[PDB]
RNA sequence: UUGAUGUCACGGAACAGGAACUUGAACAACAUCGUUAC
């Protein structure tokens, strides 16, 4: 039995640069959600082990957002 | 609230002395954000 630290999507990395981890997708990458609780992950950063999973992201600039942190922490 | 036979109060400048002063280039490079894995 104990308390959740919840503290919410962080680690984040945005740019234009169109870095390594945004290039190697899917297409068609969705837009940016208007609260949390709701943003799932979206791809995985090692695709032949499964690894840390992200979450590739846009706007209506060309502002290209990534996040890693899949958990939250627990102290009994 | 006066008393008578006697009021120059128009008989008397609120006047005389004290620095809002001293100190200050409209200038500029290194990050921000936290966890993943056994």
């Amino acid at each position: 039995e104990g308390y959740l630290h919840v503290v919410g999507p962080s680690k984040v990395e945005f740019s234009d640069k169109k870095g390594d981890v945004i290039n190697n997708f899917q297409g068609t990458l969705p837009s940016v959600p208007n609260d949390w609780k709701t943003i799932r992950t979206n791809d995985f950063k090692n695709r032949k082990r499964k690894n840390e999973p992200v979450f590739c992201c846009e706007d209506d600039k060309g502002n290209y957002y990534t996040m890693a942190k899949y958990c939250e922490t627990f102290f009994f």
